[PDB]
């Protein structure tokens, strides 16, 4: 389900996670990847100057919908460190982007969180198809796991 | 309960949505009031240009997590035309505003669409609870969910 491929441009999305942490904001990368194995756009979080809706797989929808005709779009590939928010895969079934790869899925961050006693998000951590049933979703890579819990134990767990 | 002094601003945003309308977009407006009653941020749905995520619930997300304290967030109300999509309920819950009032339910309105045979959005209809759970929540407003159907009609009835 995971190609090498795939798993490569999830470990640009860890490495984009990790500037976020070094720069004060939190850990989630994303990377966008056109059919043809090209990278088209790549982000990460940015939430620390005040605005919590600055995630990166929204910011890749937006871009993509500015940049991108609808074909281009479809085929294209969303990598993330980990899986969308509803916020953000709301967002990327309305612009038309096509399959997503996560490294970690909400459901084992939620998880994370409550065994560390942090604070829930006030967004519900539903799988991506819930909010978005037509999308491709590949994940989680178990290669990434610990990683994962490290990043995310370094900003949510003290 | 929905007061007459929420009715106004629900009237308020049938008037935007009918303005989105008139421009070509889809028939969706929304309005941010401040604790002391005060209109802060007016914003309709602006999708026509091609970049489908330009709902204008999202808009005063962004608006408030720039031009307001999260405290003065928590205790300003959003009303709105049509229920938050995931996307937009996601966003409110991020950025933390209050109290959301709304005129039609996205379950009114999708069950229309079935009517019309209209395309289903790629977005599922959940409700704003769903996204977010701790969100005060009210509506529909029984006296003007006719004139909604009216304007969703005008754009999505065939
Ligand atoms: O930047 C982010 N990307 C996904 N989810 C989240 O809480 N933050
Ligand atoms: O502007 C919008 N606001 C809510 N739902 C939707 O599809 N569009
Ligand atoms: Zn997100
Ligand atoms: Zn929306």
């Amino acid at each position: 389900a995971i190609s090498d491929a795939d798993l490569k441009y999830l470990r640009r999305c860890v490495d984009l996670a990790r500037e976020a942490l070094d720069d004060g904001d939190e850990p989630f990368g994303s990377v966008l990847v056109d059919h043809t194995g090209t990278t088209l756009f790549e982000d990460r979080n940015r939430v620390k100057d005040g605005d919590a809706t600055a995630h990166p797989e929204f910011a890749i929808a937006r871009w993509a919908a500015r940049h991108l005709t609808p074909d281009r779009r479809a085929r294209a590939t969303v990598y993330t460190s980990g899986e969308h928010c509803p916020m953000c895969a709301a967002a990327h079934a309305w612009v038309g982007l096509g399959r997503i790869v996560y490294a970690t899925s909400s459901a084992q961050l939620g998880g994370w969180l409550t065994e560390w006693g942090a604070q829930a998000a006030p967004v519900a951590t539903l799988p991506i198809n819930t909010v978005a049933p037509g999308v491709v979703v590949d994940g989680p890579a178990e290669e990434l796991a610990e990683t994962m819990h490290n990043l995310y134990r370094a900003k949510f767990g003290r």
